[PDB]
């Protein structure tokens, strides 16, 4: 495949005049207040991807942020609860038009309890993802070729998943539930950033 | 302490030309598919309450349902996740303008882990609720005086709580978070009715 | 509260020409292979009770056992799963016409999770039990007056509960469920005696 | 080796004039109120099987239902607690003459804690029911060849297992225990449909 | 309610020419390697008790160890698994003729799951037995009375438990358990205090 | 019981020319990044206390911070792990000469598992602390008299506890262990601020 | 690899004039009141084994029971707590001179938490040992070879464990544990199988 | 892989005039009061290692203990919490200048929850460790000696990488304070608080 590697930001949005963009991030860990954003991966849904290295202390990425702020472009995530949190904490913009394949899976793949990306890709596309050591030093000044190819592999197939999940949501008549969940998802991410990350806010206890 | 007891529905809405109504329900249990709605309690925020007995198999309550559907009137609940579910299952109308004191408590009373109505009322109003008859035969043809007075006691003070919680949400700058949670709450209740009551839909696992 | 205390067997069945008898036992513990049956309590529902002391190693009690075996008389228990097991283990006769107030409670009092006899008597009858002498040497040669009054107190109210539970089962349209559960209960007790006392035989795991 | 695929119902009962029929279902999940029945599999015990796709919203299957209702034909399931529940919820008929290989296993394979169908078939017949997954789109308009072969493999061996388990139940003198458990199993399924699916109705707590 | 308080050791064994002695200890905690022995309580069963305060670092307490070592005198404990361990760690002698009311209760009071001394005394005798700085140089009167209260009733319990063990025909089981109890305490001292040595896992 | 209430800071340090100062804080909750400091309580040990209300967003308290950073004054806390964290987060200065009565209790009161302030005060001093207002609106513009007396009661006794614990630590020869723990405690608090609040950094797992 | 299969009992004790015998059983499960004894395996410590199939309802095995109750012959088990229980339930005789390799492992192999027979044989001997319907009228060859494989190595383990117990100076602890083990099995038969009788709770 | 096996003590410290030494131990188990120290392994960071067999009941090893006591030499451990405890219990000297690769991992490898030595070596070095046994045997096997040496051969390289990572993420003073406290954590273990997080609320 084609993986374009950039420093700081996209040079322009010439490749992203599209209706939906696949988005994924890579960080130093699960705690946005401690673990900085290190890499952002994007795809137009074609056979190529862009991998943008974010520098320590970087506060702005205008072209990327333009994509994240544009309400006419749906941002596709897998477990967007996390990516939205870390992106908003880093760049100050919370996306508000999103689609999450994990929520969609929990709303459609009711016949399994395994909702990870590897399992979804295996069932829906017969594509074998080798998630061998996503645990690596993403803060390295120069990423290895294996790192870049693994990082890119996480976004090349989210569009196809979105198409299938939209078919499943239509088939089982769950469109309005999914729409409301996606509408609330950015506020779930905000609640995480504000300090309620360990609390199911709707639970009795 | 005026408590008006009705069969089936309010006779009219003459007492409910108001901006916010306190609402609470009493059922045979926690499972809306098994445990029917038995009592609905309402208050205008004054010193009186209305207690409406719902008959087995009753499908319609036009004055009550009119109130529940009126988007210009905020419905106040404590743990509305449950009440919304059982009301929508029974009358076919899901309220969409709501305020929940338990979510508000979880967003404001961050210094305690006890968010039940008794504890909230004790701290905020110095009012002692004697929560004893939560387990009684709510399907009895004639409710006892003790049942009616206890049941009414659960709605007389939700307005005062709403006022205080709005003050607290303004003070800690969490108004937009609360507004988004309350906007999503009816769909959380719908998810409960559809079969995800044991699933935190936003959790990783 | 006439309480008749007997050694060994009933003198006759003159007081038990009735359609239903309340039955309850006392042993040295929950494991029938280790903990012997010490006392059998009976009531006809007339406000009096018979308390029959069973001697160590006693294998037969023909009048009592004939009563327990008579299929025209429903035996009322609280948690008959245990009593049926210990009675069959001791006397060699497995009752097959039973009513269990704990199963009935689990099928009707769906608004609570407390199904003990004290709580049931409190809710349904306003009666107050005093379960204190449950930890006593029931194998003592001479039972104390306090032991006798407690033992009788455990059977004096089961008829009134059965009447109320039958009303509730009719009201909630669960009569055939209860009938099938009670029909299966003696085999559940047999399964306990055979060695499956810790296994829910119908569970997936 | 031969799997006949039908839409809606059996064409006739010419192939099922037998003493016992193996039955197995495939659904969208474990919750009968949410997850619809998609594929029913039958087997006369011969080398062929019938696989019937059930359409969304289908309420009747007259030829199939005639076989499910027939008291003269024992229905063999593996974990019939679930299949009985989903069949009754879908077609309104509860079979009442059943044999469950999992209950029989729990009553006979006392030397192991693994009672799944794969392990039973491996131990008792040296037959490998090794599958791909129980997680595919069973609601697909066209089932794949792999899906059809997997669906058929789950019923091809239940007759041989029934024969072996009947021999073992006779050997260890547990025939009446198993018979009573099978007699109660349909009501266990009805209890599941009414809302007690998470409750061991016979447990002390 | 006679309680004799001593420093270090009994003055003599004039009060202990008896068939059975009730014994109880008080320490700084549950871990014999960390928490030193502070008090030893004794009773002849006559309704009086001796309370012997043991100093920090004390390695010997003569005549006391003779009483604990004498195979013709049964030592009665409640949960002796612990007391035997702390005594052996302090004085180097493991008693080997013992009776433990906790084992006896577990072998006879099969109708309850509460085996504490307070509950046993409440059920069997209708007697109400209802920590602190046991290393204080001078014990308070309340401390002395509590320490004595822990030994004043063990003889009556042994009598009742012996009746129950004979009645339910478990005397040889109990006897074998008591015979093994000193080695169980030794195992605790050696490092297996958190391990059920006979369990499969 | 003189209690001096101030806004923002001590007026001067005239009352705090002492060798040890008792320090205790009151916050909106357990999470320093979310729950702000509201009330700081000091006590020279002379039977009087100072209760200082800290305003929302206040970044500076020069007289207080001067006392917090004075290495010639040991700061006494109960569970200083938390107070040190919230003080450093709020005012930017981490005290480095501290004594914690909870660590001292865990190192000395080896005969109990209850190390809360109520149990320590009860055992060591026969003083009854009524901890009933640990959950109130500490951010209120005007504190109630009951709040002020409760807040002061938490610091009035720490000097006497420090004296006793020092005697006990000397008696059992654990002074150097405790001393090293107190030296590490401020870094434990820093670890809490950086995001390792839920991790025992020294545990194997 | 000689395996002699018998019905009911040994024909004689000609092969068992020895100081120690390896013993293992095979049942229908872990609960002696429910799951009957199906097979008893014996070894003299040589390269052969005897596998005795016991019929349902069999009450007597006089030659076998004579061997089991001979106090001059040590019975070696792996997890004898269970086998002793099932043997006593079936034939009414509790062996009282035993060695258990699981207790010995727990007393000597303190560097691991894996005490199964496969792991012990792997570590101590570099031997690879690597259920089924034991009530079948005719056992398969695989069944017979597995049943024999469970007893062929217990003598060598006893030798090694005795070396380790001497080396770490725990011989008397192990001896006391083995002396108590038959009563622990009896306690299991009487109804305390899920209770650690020496535990505080 | 030169591995020198010794009985009782180092013959001298001629090979250990260095600024950091990797140290690891092997015992009969985790409880120092029950399970005696059996082997001590050392490395100078070169391609050789020394494996020193400790006899049962041995209370002193003067050259080795002099090395462990020397404040000018940082002792590198993996999970030094245990090794420090057993060494101090055995020889009476508590090291006070230490580096622990497990604490360093917990402070830097925040993207994983697997902090074992095998995983660390795999991630940081692409080195495959093939990881007990009766270390009290009178004669150790060759396989034992190779396994024992493999645990110290790589700690220097890990320390160098972790020092780079600690500098990069600006956590040097946190790590320094944790390593400074680690010997007292080990002492707390010896006195009886081995199962207690002394800083936890409960």
């Amino acid at each position: 495949t084609e993986i374009r590697v950039h420093q700081g930001d996209l040079p322009n949005l010439d490749n992203y005049r599209i209706d939906a963009v696949a988005v994924d991030t890579e960080t130093l860990g699960l705690q946005p207040h401690r673990d900085r954003l290190c890499v952002v991966q994007l795809s137009s849904g074609d056979g190529t991807a862009d991998v943008i290295q974010i520098a320590k202390g970087q506060k702005s990425a205008p072209n990327l942020v333009r994509l994240l702020s544009d309400r006419d472009i749906t941002k596709i995530f897998h477990f967007g609860r996390f990516d939205l949190a870390i992106l908003a904490h880093t760049f100050g913009v919370m996306p508000d038009v999103v689609f999450c394949t994990k929520i969609a899976s929990k709303l459609t793949r009711t016949y399994t309890d395994r909702h990870g990306l590897k399992e979804i890709c295996g069932e829906l596309l017969n594509v074998n993802i080798s998630k061998q050591q996503q645990s690596s030093d993403w803060a390295a000044e120069t990423l290895s070729r294996a790192q870049i190819e693994y990082a890119a592999s996480d976004v090349l197939y989210l569009h196809r998943l979105k198409d299938i999940f939209e078919e499943r949501l239509k088939r089982e008549e769950r469109e309005s539930v999914a729409k409301a969940c996606f509408q609330f998802l950015p506020m779930r991410a905000n609640l995480d950033l504000l300090g309620w990350s360990e609390i199911d806010i709707f639970a009795h206890s």
